[PDB]
């Protein structure tokens, strides 16, 4: 499923190519063309992730749904340079689905015994929390608020699986790592809850915020085992 | 795109030197050529922002906008020579496309972190408000007022963009700079107000005014950091 | 049914080219329809046995078992490009089988008195031997081991037999090569022991070692008694 | 598929003649032309790959794979004169696939029993464990670096096995540059590790330098026994 | 490439005649015809310069580039008689040009293993570098003396290449030479940060002045160890 | 296929006037168009080979595989004016290639009895040997230099089945030939180990030198025989 | 086909009047012309014996071939003038083929009943025999004077069965001239035989000649019953 990945790659890279046309051209047909190709490689991404699962490379896996981030990244720019609430839909659902995607790699990652796939499938979970966020607000939906608030407290309890990886294999790094990315879903809670206005995501961003210290201290234990 | 960028200015300058003769001859014809080559240069020079933008070459992309602004400036004169409403409206239009353009290099300079260019670009915008003012006053449209009176104040608020980028690089001298295209936009802003006989206009002159010192003590900051 | 045999022949041969193709392609399909062109061209050769157990043809039977021994290679081959714990399972289950079917051969052959056809028979068994140890290795199962274990003693008590043929017969060639079919059982018998860690199975090695000497010693006589 | 082989050997040569053009000319179309074909130059050399092994040519086979390391170079050089950051990511993918073809190559010059088409296979995939430093090093990719610190231990272990290849054979001027190619990686492994930074990469590198003098201890015995 | 080359040569000696013969006879017209000649041999020169890189002649490629800085200097001289601050960007423009196309010299010359050809290379970027200066004097473009100090500094980095160079073919001489040529970018740089007035300059001068000492030190041990 | 034939010569005259053209007007355009006209004309040459074979006309074969012959020498001598890397391997496919297609036309000849066809059939190989060498020369290739001592050696195999088919039909011309295509090898195999600095090819050479000695005492035989 | 004929007629004319006037220029373009315009002639005259072939038109069948013969001669005549081997080939390869066209030519004459046609048919063998031998001396070419030989051999043999036909018919003027064309092949047999230096083609030479006094002997006989 490599070279299936790389065309799939080279999809994205033309929806980003075709949105910079897009820009300095003034275009809505090629802005148009960029969201049907940027959503199409997402899911020509997922393809690739279903054989990258049956084939049993999580590494494939990984980049596949990284690709999806990409593409919802994209969503979210040529949505705004077309002005078009559809492409921000769009762009949704994509990004969460993404995070959905990235979970599924987490798994395989887990059952592989590989902690660094596991760490950068809940990085790319994160980074989805982020584009969530954003979505809401150029968009405008406090639903895509709530999706985004709901993702990036699961994004807290996956990263949390990556330390419990990390410390079984003996990764001190990762464990860090994982503990860092836990920090900064509790910034994104955060700013999801400002943006929001929820008193209840407030209070959700502080108990992460805690745990993450908590987690940290797991992080110094395992350190301290591996030396 | 540095070739391409050339052969523009090259047109640019041509336009300029149509103007001269005509004047000097007194041909309306002429005056004619001179609109259609620097209209044209403009048109072309967003070509050459769209390659430098694909090749990432903030400096070419400033500079292609640098000779829309150029055009719009001698369309304007062009159209005081030639006597020409159409033509003032062609000049309104290329400087307010300039302004956007100048902004899109803004985005560009931040990504690849140069703040002079940045600086610069903005700048633009500043310049692109006079010559905005400058087109209503000839034109005496209250419309290309309102233009000159949004793009002026955006300019303010682009000027504040370059500050934090100059702030998150290090460089007082930048910021400084920047502080001072706000105060000229505080300029043009009032002037603008006084052309327009608005009030409202008055009061964001004085706005961004009082930005421009708050911004200044910041800009005191970053000197203090970096003595 | 010779014409079945050859059949089933050309069916093993594009279980393998499919196989090649899919390294190739990099076709987890086409992976998929070599495991399923392989099995059935297996299956499809053991009624090409039947058929020449029936006819009396021992040559037909040998060369059908000698397809399901080459599709047991195979169905690991593709097991290992595909990265199948069942294709593992699979070429396991028909490697095995091959053996069981080998044993028909050899009685058939002992029925008919060509102790070269028993040979070749008992030849595969020790061929199957082999890959249940690599199956067994690459599937990480210790009951796999045990079966490549058990089989390979087997082995060596069925080229006893053909040794005992070949003595009534007077070929001391068929005893001498007989006899170094026990040879390499020993041989596989210690590298199983070191695979799976057991000391039984290496005074299993030593035995069948020191039984090879023994039988060695009776092709001498039959030499001597031939001339 | 010697005609198929040198077919494509032209569209490499296309490639790089597009570059060396699109630099002259300065046109980002033309490097995106070069890209293109540079890409599917290695893709259809992966089909000549294909054919090569069907026919049981070795010699074909491995310079179908030399034509992928090529285009490899050839994408990094395209790259780098575009300023694509996609450009080096399919770089980087296409020169991770030609170590993996180049082991492919190996495989069958083992069973065609050809210790000079072993080695030069091997010797492509250092090759490539260069480039994917120097792409590693132009993107600033950390997982690149990882990329090219898993190739580089592993081409390590493809030439040990050439050795092999080559004892068996009896050459020993094989078996020689084997080793040299060991010393190679192990050079690549060093600078990897200080461009990562990483203490385990370090140690990595000293293993396979002291695995070097000691697979070339056994190209002196061979060396002995060949006079 | 070298008729190409002398026709590109005769254009470049026509372009200074109109400048002499414009001058004494005061001609505004001849002065413009100079400067569209002028630029145009230097467009042509970059054509054969792109020739020569495809033929692999160093020389030419050397020669090529040379036109275009004899044709940059001819631009400021046209500039200043006609007193035109277009012809001034467009002396800028080649200038600077004639320096990225002297890189791509010293590319080929460093790939050929012509270390006169790479010293001779940086020497014309040298020669630039003082070029523009000028023309940023006469201009008075803060931009211009930049422009200039950016290629200075590169001239030094590109001379301790030809240095490298030198040093691996055991060529004292030019070894000699290229550190002189760092000596001359320190001076130019001093007379940059002069102009400009700029500490930072004057800071990048003491810096490549050093590094001329160190580098000349070199020189030292390339002749101790030539004898 | 005697039409085809000529058509495809006129394509090999074409080729060498495009060479004696374009050194003479110093384009590379030119010596490009005359690279993929020869090539050409050998793609079709072999086209005519295949119909000479299909209509049994051995002639013809000879003739197209010779055009195919004067192609490699022609890229050769393209390769040389123009300075390419890439024509020189085009060459030096091309020349094996002839060499592997005048083999087909010795067969071919053989099953129709003419020796004088299977005599200058392998006169093309040994060509081509030299041609190979030249090309190793120019290109510093050892791998090509490997190639040449193949197909060299080869060429003095084949010749030794002329002598059969000579023998056998009664014409000892043509057996004296053939013995002196074997000298001619002995040779170049004297000159390829020269060149390759090999031990190894110069025993072949001498080996090929001694069995010329024993094909000419075999010749002598046949004299007699015939009288 | 008729029209068509002449049409090809009208083509070998100019390329006549083209080699005469490329005399007179010496124009080398012009032969060249003089070249494409008389193999082009050949080739539609080739066109023409087809459609007379199916017309049942023996005259122009003959004629066709005629101008194919006068082409031969044609390309001798530009390629001695020109100095071009490539012409000479072009000749030696028309010039068979003629004769070859011709035999098709006797065949109808045969089928007809034609004796008049068929003799002159054989009269244009004749004449390409001389041609062949003119051209093998004009390039040094064995083999041309190889293909001359068996061309001459072969005429000897048509004319024979020209005589058959025109015993059959029973006009003694044919059959005289025929024995006189068998003659003519005699003497050119001798002239091959002496510029080749070949017995064995003397030896031909003299059997014809003796045939041509028994074919004499046959024609006495006809005149005899013919009265």
């Amino acid at each position: 499923p490599e070279v299936e990945l790389l065309r799939v790659v080279m999809l994205v890279k033309e929806a980003e190519e075709l949105l910079t046309l897009a820009v300095i051209k003034g275009s809505e047909d090629d802005l148009q063309k960029a969201l049907r190709t940027a959503v199409e490689a997402a899911r020509e991404a997922v393809k690739v992730l279903l054989q990258a699962v049956k084939r049993g490379d999580p590494e494939v896996a990984l980049r596949a749904v990284e690709l999806v981030v990409r593409v919802a990244e994209l969503l979210l720019r040529i949505a705004k340079e077309s002005g078009s609430e559809l492409a921000l839909k769009m762009a949704l659902l994509v990004a969460e689905e993404a995070a959905r995607l990235a979970k599924i790699v987490l798994e395989l990652a887990e059952k592989q015994g590989d902690p660094e796939v596991a760490l950068r499938a809940v990085e790319l979970v994160v980074r989805v929390a982020e584009l969530l966020l954003r979505i809401a607000k150029e968009s405008g939906s406090e639903e895509a608020l709530e999706r985004a608030l709901r993702v990036a407290e699961e994004a807290a309890r996956l990263a949390k699986r990556v330390l419990e990886l990390a410390e079984k294999q003996g990764d001190p790094e990762v464990a860090r790592r994982a503990v860092e990315l836990v920090k900064r879903v509790a910034e994104l809670l955060e700013r999801i809850a400002r943006e929001s206005g929820s008193e209840e995501a407030k209070e959700r961003a502080e108990r992460v915020r805690e745990e993450a210290r908590e987690l940290q201290e797991r992080v110094k234990e395992l350190r301290e085992r591996e030396g």
